[PDB]
């Protein structure tokens, strides 16, 4: 059991504040389309060895934001996330 890149149809949610020694190997944040890819909105992670799921309403996704912008490297895509940028 694992979820593939761009494949994020997750139906179950860690919901763990994620470690920000394993966050800075979290190389992209995938956003889980509630039609466009999956049934539900989630947002859920991708490190460089897996993903994981995390309720879109979540203080470590939000924090995270704050946190790739200062970590892997200063490599990122293009998320216009300025819905949320910590005010999620």
């Amino acid at each position: 059991f694992l979820l593939p890149p761009s494949t994020a149809c997750c139906t179950q949610l860690y919901r763990k504040p994620l470690s920000d020694k394993l966050l800075r190997k979290v190389i992209q944040v995938e956003l889980q389309e509630a039609d466009g890819d999956c049934h539900l909105q989630a947002f859920v992670l991708h490190l460089a060895q897996r993903s994981i799921c995390i309720h879109p309403q979540n203080p470590s996704l939000s924090q995270w934001f704050e946190h790739q912008e200062r970590k892997l490297h200063g490599t990122l895509p293009k998320l216009n996330f300025g819905m949320l940028r910590k005010m999620g």
